[PDB]
């Protein structure tokens, strides 16, 4: 996926996120090969990094007391609380259900990243983060 201005962000921020977009591009070729059980795979591998990315970021926040550290973390939770529901569906799916699951994590992801992530971008890189 490309990196418009609005997705962009600090550097080790955006090696994490592209990191997520690798990921859901190895979703997408699971369901297209028609492969349920590395679909299976590769979304509890998308699963555990997205946890570890939130974990990252909640890390910057709290090393740099980032105002807005709150709500952030709580729509961070609240994703994966979601991914976790989604997780139970793909266990009976088909490459369709792989699909919609795809097409909701994208969904969320895009909007996140240019509108929440956004927020913390110069807080961060005005104290030397990188």
């Amino acid at each position: 996926v490309k990196w418009s201005e609005d997705l962009a962000n600090l550097p080790s921020i955006d090696t994490q996120h592209k990191r997520l977009v690798d990921y859901i591009n190895d979703l997408y070729r699971a369901a297209r090969r028609r492969d349920m059980d590395k679909a299976r795979e590769v979304f509890d591998a998308l699963k555990n990094y997205a946890v570890e990315h939130f974990g990252y970021e909640e890390r910057l926040f709290a090393d740099y007391a980032y105002p807005e550290a709150t709500r952030h973390k709580e729509i961070h939770r609240r994703f994966v609380e979601t991914v976790l529901k989604w997780e139970k569906q793909l266990a009976a799916g088909d490459p369709e259900v792989v699909m919609t699951t795809l097409r909701g994590l994208v969904d969320w992801l895009v909007n996140h990243i240019m509108k929440e992530d956004k927020k913390y971008e110069a807080y961060l890189r005005e104290r030397g983060v990188s």
